[PDB]
């Protein structure tokens, strides 16, 4: 039974004293690393200042506020609010209920199917009014057409299911810039552009999910950044607060936010914000991947170098491709790397995560998809150390197939 | 919007040196008061310790389990099960999710329609509120409570059982003016679910650890609910947290037999767990739940209760530590103010007068820290007067 007593960066020591590299960042959210006393002393100072409350009686200076303020300026363009949430997943929720209500507003509440991709479309409990389109996978869904054709077709997908359902009767198109979960599925180069020239020309909404792409994952603030998207909403959390405290929220354009106050600020719960504790945390831990330039390094110095270093493990025989962009990695576990066949019921990342555990590394296992999206802090060094044990790992699998 | 530097116990302070006494407990929440450097203490232990979960490995004590196993030490008999989530109306949603989820599983999808009550919450049906005050007109308390309690049977009866998945109520409606029943109205509420196939729902946002001088309202009115939402007090409001707490063979139902939403992550944040495990420690091992029923409440209700004489004051209500206080024009026929907006003035004379009450209409209403003490009391009960003196005098 292993006990976990410290946590520094981007390790974890046992009570062993044994040395584990999380590169999946807690689960996906752990930015800046662990074990930043900055953000404990955020948490500190409002939790006996002025632990909940607001309107009426407040403090000096809100933290609520100045962390939207301070979302808002590293946000795409447009996008001038922010709502909060107690996580990511009361962020989707919220969400729905934004672009439903926001529909019925402007006197069309026939609009209300949502468009999501497979395997990606979250809870919401087949639903007569959540339809799916298949997802840009394609080194499993792709067969053998080319990534950029394929992506164009995955794209039209989307137009096809517009006129299906009617544009009337469509609220939004939503779905995570990479879907990172279903096991890091990066798009095609063509995709965005043209699921872009489709959205220009019907009258949904589109909500890009940031929950994991969201504070640095991509290199830039955004995957909306990345991709060069121009979302209505977009869910946040995660990595809001470094995962050091719950928190998520909704960012919303300018233009949208302004039909869900106008019109009927009934459900505008003139933004109560959220907790005073959490925003205080968030808005040091936005400082800091600002002020100590993270993102930035994220983009330029780390994720260049965990690429190109991730990639050499191209070699080994078990892997049939290594995927990535920003701070985020996958590796495809094949029994031929011709056809991108699988070892068919044998559970092959299973092993392969087995073995990361046993060598003191963090790598999630997707199917047979291993991924990995660690603190953007992560050092060459740190990037030598995961390669490194990443190669043992697939050595260990690999062998441990026969 | 008056400048706060500190707070402490039930009080704060604003930039000018003024003490306030937050009658509310923050928003409902605040239970053990402010400024419990325990909690701090926690949060901080853990947020540097391990702050979230990884795939693989755990601290020597997961504060997730920890706090559940406390929870379902204080819950009612049978409730067995917490899902935590980071808020409580996201655990509103999750139990409306959980209830209709089980229903499929016991192969009864029509079984759907969730009936609440009018100022808490086809879809969703309401029933009458139990507010004796206002909608009861001139009725004896214990028959109008009968009344609003039949009327749960009506509908059910009306909507058809086979479309009813539960029946779901606060035991006394916090938010809409700390609406207490009647009596009468939970036991027949009880003898008429009794009879029926549906799910009930408590809502513990509120009345959740210690606010009736009980742990939950649940305990206090007797009632067997299948599941309670849980927020606020879990923490005493110092970091969100929220949950679902189920009852054993509903939970049976949603696992296994049907494996589907039980997986996932409902262990809920760590960092939170460890403010709320210290939380509820702090509730149980320094007795403050037993001394707001046994010392705080009594003394609370009874000082309150002065307040009746007051030409502005209807009535004063109030168990555990909720009280209500009605602004009427005329306490015969328990008239209001028509539209002339009094609560509002009561509230202003409150804020200026160090007080923190809320109204709610022309209710005030007050949920103080289960710690408040007998000289804290005093305080609370001289300002209302001063207040209302105030308020009735700004009427002229």
């Amino acid at each position: 039974p292993r006990i976990i007593t410290k946590a520094q960066g981007v390790h974890l020591w046992d009570s062993e004293g044994h040395k584990i590299l999380d590169g999946m960042a807690g689960l996906w959210c752990v930015a800046v690393g662990y074990g930043r006393e900055e953000l404990v002393q955020a948490a500190e100072k409002q939790m006996r200042e002025l632990p909940y409350y607001n309107l009426f009686f407040q403090t000096a200076h809100p933290p609520a506020l100045e962390l939207a303020k301070a979302i808002t300026d590293v946000a795409p363009k447009g996008m001038t609010h922010v709502f909060f949430t107690g996580s990511g997943s009361e962020g989707n929720d919220t969400v729905l209920r934004m672009v439903r209500h926001y529909w019925a507003l402007k006197g069309k509440p026939h609009k209300q199917t949502i468009i999501g991709r497979i395997n990606g479309y979250h809870g919401s409990t087949p639903i007569p009014g959540i339809v799916h389109i298949p997802q840009p996978y394609w080194f499993g869904e792709g067969g053998d057409m080319t990534p950029d054709e394929f992506g164009v077709w995955a794209a039209e997908q989307l137009e096809k299911k517009i006129l299906e359902v009617g544009e009337d009767n469509v609220a939004a198109f939503i779905a995570e810039p990479i879907q990172g979960a279903g096991g890091v599925i990066i798009p095609p180069e063509t995709y965005w552009p043209k699921v872009k020239e489709i959205l220009a020309r019907y009258d949904i909404l589109f909500v890009a999910d940031e929950v994991i792409c969201g504070f640095g994952r991509t290199g830039e603030w955004f995957g909306s950044d990345y991709y060069d998207l121009k979302p209505d909403l977009m869910t946040i959390a995660k990595g809001l607060t470094s995962g050091y405290i719950p928190m998520g929220g909704v960012i919303v354009r300018d233009t949208v936010a302004k039909v869900i106050s106008e019109g009927g600020d009934f459900n505008h719960g003139f933004t109560y914000s959220g907790h005073p504790v959490a925003a205080a945390v968030g808005l040091e831990n936005l400082r800091i991947l600002r002020d100590e330039k993270i993102v930035e390094k994220a983009r330029t110095e780390a994720a260049p170098y965990l690429q190109k270093r991730l990639r050499e493990l191209q070699d080994h025989p078990l892997v049939g491709e290594v995927r990535g962009l920003g701070m985020l990695g996958a590796i495809e576990l094949v029994k031929d790397k011709a056809t991108r066949s699988r070892y068919e019921g044998k559970g092959v990342g299973m092993i392969c995560r087995t073995f990361c555990f046993e060598n003191g590394l963090i790598m999630r296992a997707v199917g047979d998809t291993m991924i990995i999206a660690p603190p953007l802090v992560i050092s060459h060094a740190e990037i030598d150390e995961l390669v490194e044990k990443a190669r043992k790992c697939l050595d260990l699998t690999l062998e441990a197939i026969q």
